[PDB]
């Protein structure tokens, strides 16, 4: 496939619901070589049994909260893979609190630390990590939301840290581009997966998106994973510190309701 | 490849050097049946050259500054493909006074005029004429440039009406998702090619953007040819009125020749 | 007022309502000495009373799809002011089959060429005219409407002329700003006036916008109004080549209705 | 003056080249009764002093990385201002290490951490504190840089926290629009003060940022003083969650250097 001969790492991968999933199942479609993190012991073996599924034994722990777990992982993933071509970054977190009424009263100095410290700090730490185990021709992807360029209810700080890391997206690639490192983003609308149905009225959320959406659908994580595979491939050479919007058109138009 | 069993017409092509060129062999690369058109006398030799050579033989006259002559192609197409997945668009005009020097002394209301003619409202006209021929499933595909979002000396008027084509992108995306067409943009960085080499100093700012950019030199029509080929499939099938940069990370950054 | 010394011409006044009232009321008020211009014979009489009522008695006649009749205006206006400092376009057509329903059924090259041509290059076209006229300090306004930036239904076709419009700001500015003049724009959000008379449903959607708004209200042509003194003024002095958006933050939102 | 009748607390004054100064000084022009916070005690005095010569006899201490400060000086500052108008956040930072070199090296956590926690959590920390204390009609605002928008060298990290702090900018006026609140920010081009000292070849930076920006001067802190006071003026009553950009159109263009 259009990845044959590459090695990247998947980090995220939580259910077969997952963003990662599919990006995985992608990847993998197209030839490339998977390795796969997990978070904790509670999902360890969820995700043992997907990377046996996609061919993979290389299973590693990683708390991207700590710099000494992103250390570690990557000395192991070091005994395996001297050198690999990249990773995807499919990670995000806010304490409960953070997403629901109005932001100003929900926000908290603590939310707020936590949501950009695990949502976009994480992006660039598991690159400084890895640095120097990446092959030229490599690629970075981290995934965003369209709350970090507009205001969205509940989203509250979520899109202060989503902001964060699409900057983090254009100073990475910035900084990295010389050493033969490409970085970008996909902004994904809205899936209903895990992290998700714990907040809001995202069924009524998803009814409006279908609606209002060009391709009057809402996105996949086959979608996702695609753009994904893409992103991460030598096919998009020329694309780097990018926020690339898969939300079927969603964000490029106004006042479809009415 | 990830295009077999597409058919999609490729204008543009007027050299080897060509963007259309290096996409027209992106997508037959990945197995698309291709169509052709040419602008006039001049071209319609080197088109049916190129043309055979990716394993064509449809190759119409097509100028889009005439209403009768979009619909004629188009009419000519239909007896070979009664539907097919799209085009891409990848023509462009100012009148050569248009482009040099200061902008408000170059610009006139007949250049005006004829740059958004021939570099906009082309595109929306070609998809106006086909349209009840697409199949769903289908994409449309425009070249712009970084001249559309901000001012580059000597680009003048070419960069209104680049921004009148990404206003039209979006447009013609909202109009057309329902019926399953998406329609994007690439923005192209820069590449010597025919249309260039005939104003400024292309050859000294292009040793600028070799150095300013992230991944440290320009694009090629490889690297655009094969985004077109990616924008232009099924793989990206959750993007749509997307304007996607492909110039390396050029436009993310600023100050770096300091 | 923070106008004081300063003389404005204000194109686009034609009834009480006009945006371009609410300009000229605010730039009176901060003492800018103003002037008129009027399209046809028809507002003649109705545009010299509302110029009197702003201690103004300088009214001429200016067709802008005619390079002469903007060239004799300003030969007319510089019997009265040798030099001024800056004019507010307020100036938006087209053909009215252009704006309702699907938009790619709905476009022609020749309402797409009249669209730009008065909405856009009709700028630039002033700006040409009057260039050695304007003193050093002087400041030039459009006024912009988001379906530049995003697709909105039945704005079809003025979408296109407007992203040209913003693009020709950014020009202009670029071209102008060496010899001391500032250009910008204002994208007002949605004011109940003449030229927004039968559209579509424009009634039940300032009711949305009024909804979904951060500030809860529809602006106003004061609003707008101080807004365009403020930009024309030396108050303003470090923007140009921006388009500020004086629309309650309507843009910067999204999903508020769900 | 556009500001008659409104009390205003600026927060950032440390110098008289310091923008909260330049901004101070507007302010009080136009009419407005001033507040003014300080960081620490060597500040006390210079800070007292800059505020008596506005009129202004209420100073108080203020340390934005503790919730306690923040809360102790709207107590203080409630005494003689049960209710007041709005505030100017003008604190940015983030540790010297920080901010030189290639950002992925730079980078750590806990720069990461303080830079979020003082240039961008701090303003709505701030809205946070003195919400039920604003009356309708109250404006706040922020100061941010290009780098929040385009990875520039050097300024590494705080190009995160600024892209963090415009969507604050955004989320807050959101939230607080329904109450009678706006919200925006300033993206003030290069200015020499204290905290633009020994971060690279500023100097040399800022002769670039003169030879390209469209008015061809760096702007200065009275063009963002003037701004300022506009922005927080019933004058733009129409502008909420903007980022206006004061600088000269800098950021508009592209390659003038060349
Ligand atoms: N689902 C959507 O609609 C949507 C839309 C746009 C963007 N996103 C973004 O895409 C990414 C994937 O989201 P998802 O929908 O697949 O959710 P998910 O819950 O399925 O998975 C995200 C992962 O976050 C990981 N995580 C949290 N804290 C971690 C930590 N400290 N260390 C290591 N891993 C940690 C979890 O293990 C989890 O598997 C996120 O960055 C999210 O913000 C999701
Ligand atoms: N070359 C670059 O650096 C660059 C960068 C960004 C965007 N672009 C854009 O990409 C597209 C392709 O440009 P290129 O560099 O391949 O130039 P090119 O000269 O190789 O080809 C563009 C085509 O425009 C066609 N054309 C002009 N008028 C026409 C008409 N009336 N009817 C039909 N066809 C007509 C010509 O036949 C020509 O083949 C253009 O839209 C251009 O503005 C080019
Ligand atoms: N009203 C809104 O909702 C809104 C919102 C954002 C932007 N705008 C823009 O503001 C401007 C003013 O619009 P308005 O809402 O005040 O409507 P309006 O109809 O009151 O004023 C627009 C003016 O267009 C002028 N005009 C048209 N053709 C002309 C020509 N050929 N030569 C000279 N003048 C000509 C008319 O004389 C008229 O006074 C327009 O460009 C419009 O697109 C309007
Ligand atoms: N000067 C420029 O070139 C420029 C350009 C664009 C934006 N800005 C932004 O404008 C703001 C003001 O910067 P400046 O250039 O006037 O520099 P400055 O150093 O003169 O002022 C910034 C203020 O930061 C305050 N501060 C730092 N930590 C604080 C804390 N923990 N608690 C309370 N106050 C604290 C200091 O008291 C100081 O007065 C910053 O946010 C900066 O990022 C500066
Ligand atoms: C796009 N989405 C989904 C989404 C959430 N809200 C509120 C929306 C609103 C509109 C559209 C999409 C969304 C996300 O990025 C998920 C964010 C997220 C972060 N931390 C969390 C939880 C969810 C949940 C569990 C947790 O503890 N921490
Ligand atoms: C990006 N480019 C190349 C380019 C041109 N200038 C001025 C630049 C400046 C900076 C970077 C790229 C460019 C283009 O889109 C080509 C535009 C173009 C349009 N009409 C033309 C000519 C060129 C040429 C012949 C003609 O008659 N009509
Ligand atoms: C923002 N608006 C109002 C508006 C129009 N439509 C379609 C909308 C949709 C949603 C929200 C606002 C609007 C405008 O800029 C006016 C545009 C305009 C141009 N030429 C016209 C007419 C209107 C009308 C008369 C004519 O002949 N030529
Ligand atoms: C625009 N600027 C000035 C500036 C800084 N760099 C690196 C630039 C690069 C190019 C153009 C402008 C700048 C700023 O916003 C100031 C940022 C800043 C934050 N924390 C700091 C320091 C500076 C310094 C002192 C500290 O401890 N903490």
């Amino acid at each position: 496939g259009f990845l044959s001969g590459k090695r990247i790492l998947v980090t995220g991968v939580a259910s077969k619901l997952s963003i990662a999933y599919g990006i995985a199942q992608a990847m993998h479609r197209e030839g490339a070589e998977l390795a796969f993190t997990y978070q904790n012991d509670k999902l360890k073996g969820r995700v043992e049994e997907f990377a046996a599924q996609l061919g993979s034994d290389i299973v590693l722990q990683c708390d991207v909260a700590e710099d000494a777990s992103i250390d570690t992982m990557f000395a192991e993933l070091g005994k395996v893979w001297p050198k690999f071509d990249g990773f995807v970054h499919s990670i995000g977190f806010a304490p409960g609190d953070q997403l629901d009424g109005d932001y100003v009263n929900a926000v908290t100095r603590e939310g707020f630390k936590i949501a950009h410290d695990i949502s976009s700090y994480s992006f660039v730490a598991m690159a400084k990590a890895c640095r120097s185990m990446l092959n030229p021709g490599s690629a970075l992807l981290t995934l965003s939301y369209l709350g970090a360029e507009r205001a969205i209810p509940n989203y509250n700080v979520m899109g202060l840290a989503k902001a964060s890391l699409e900057a983090n997206v254009r100073y990475m690639a910035n900084a990295m581009g010389p050493e033969g490192v490409r970085v970008n983003a996909i902004s994904a609308g809205p899936i209903r997966t895990l992290a998700a149905s714990g907040i809001k009225d995202f069924r009524k959320m998803l009814a409006h998106c279908e609606a209002v959406t060009p391709i009057r659908r809402t996105v996949t994580i086959e979608d996702v994973g695609n753009s994904a595979a893409f992103l991460c491939s030598d096919l998009s050479a020329g694309i780097s510190g990018e926020v690339v919007h898969v939300d079927g058109g969603f964000s490029i138009a106004a006042m479809n309701e009415l």
